[PDB]
């Protein structure tokens, strides 16, 4: 509360290692699903479906430029991708198996790079 603070955790290194692990998602093999934004005139049902399109290219963009207030905002961005890939994609296709491949990627980068 005012003038009460927890010690402060040295965020300093966050923006280096955010970038760090968004390359090591982008060189995945996997990635290629999540590379570039979803080609909305040639995705039928893609634009009124997924009501907040993200993919590596949009996040390494936003971050590179300062849009990403901190080390949480990156993480929201990066969980969105996996998040509209379920929704939109079946489990059992190549890039439904691809989505969950990478999210369980990125969770650990995240908790061993941050917990």
């Amino acid at each position: 509360s005012m003038s009460v603070k927890k010690p402060k955790r040295d965020d300093s290194k966050d923006l280096a290692l955010c970038s760090m692990i968004l390359t090591e998602m982008e060189t995945h093999e996997d990635a290629w699903p999540f590379l570039l934004p979803v080609n909305l005139k040639l995705v039928p049902g893609y634009k009124k479906v997924i009501k907040k399109p993200m993919d590596f290219s949009t996040i390494r963009e936003k971050l590179s430029s300062g849009q990403y207030p901190n080390l949480e905002t990156f993480a929201l961005d990066v969980r969105l991708v996996f998040d509209n890939c379920e929704t939109f994609n079946e489990d059992d296709s190549d890039i439904g198996r691809a989505g969950h491949n990478m999210r369980k990627y990125f969770e650990k980068k995240w908790t061993d790079t941050f917990k």
